[PDB]
């Protein structure tokens, strides 16, 4: 289950973080730590496409292969923290498995600059979740994380040293098949 409110950034920025650019997952933290593997990939595209907030996913294990994509559609609760339904696509954004009422994410901007940000999110598949997952995202997917996202981990109360690298899993991503699912 999921514990935690993420508070978000005070004057965050939504026009500069929802750009219809990709942000690549560097580093994560599950409460929960097994609920999800040791080695992973994931990244995501956010923007406004056709005047609905949209996000685009991508995870891939790394040692087992498994691949999927997701296209949501982001209602807001208050600035930088949204309900989002999702589906899962192919990378051409064909409906894999279509939006259900219980299948949703919450997603909380807790700091972000242009280069780098700090997300909370909780999953839920019907009457499971994934844990409260916490990511730090780099426009640059190779950047290690600088201290204004280190810093803002330790304000969220959390460590960074207990933090997993995605950083040696030779990730690679599709960035143009993120973009182009913004709009499906
Ligand atoms: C690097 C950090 C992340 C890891 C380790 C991770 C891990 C996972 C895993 C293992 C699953 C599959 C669960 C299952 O078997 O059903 C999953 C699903 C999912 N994750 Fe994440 N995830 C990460 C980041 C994110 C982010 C940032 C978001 C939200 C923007 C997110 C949203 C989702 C969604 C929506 C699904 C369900 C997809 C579907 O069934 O269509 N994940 N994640």
């Amino acid at each position: 289950a999921c514990t935690k409110n993420a508070i978000a950034q005070t004057g965050f920025n939504k026009d500069k973080y929802f750009n219809g650019d990709v942000w690549y997952v560097t580093d994560y933290l599950d409460l929960e730590p097994d609920d999800v593997p040791k080695r992973y990939c994931a990244a995501l595209a956010a923007g406004t496409a056709s005047g609905k907030l949209k996000e685009a996913l991508y995870h891939y294990d790394p040692k087992t292969q498994d691949t999927f994509y997701d296209v949501s559609e982001l209602q807001v609760e208050s600035l930088g923290k949204y309900t989002a339904n999702f589906k899962k696509v192919d990378k051409n954004g064909n409906v894999k498995v279509a939006v259900t009422a219980g299948n949703y994410y919450t997603f909380t901007v807790m700091y972000a600059d242009d280069s780098s940000a700090l997300i909370h999110t909780c999953l839920h598949k019907g009457n499971k979740d994934l844990g409260d997952v916490y990511a730090v995202l780099n426009r640059n997917k190779d950047a290690a994380a600088g201290d204004k996202v280190k810093s803002a981990v330790s304000a969220a109360t959390l460590e960074f040293s207990k933090f997993i690298s995605t950083k040696e899993n030779n990730c690679a991503y599709d960035n143009d098949s993120l973009k182009s699912l913004l709009t499906k």
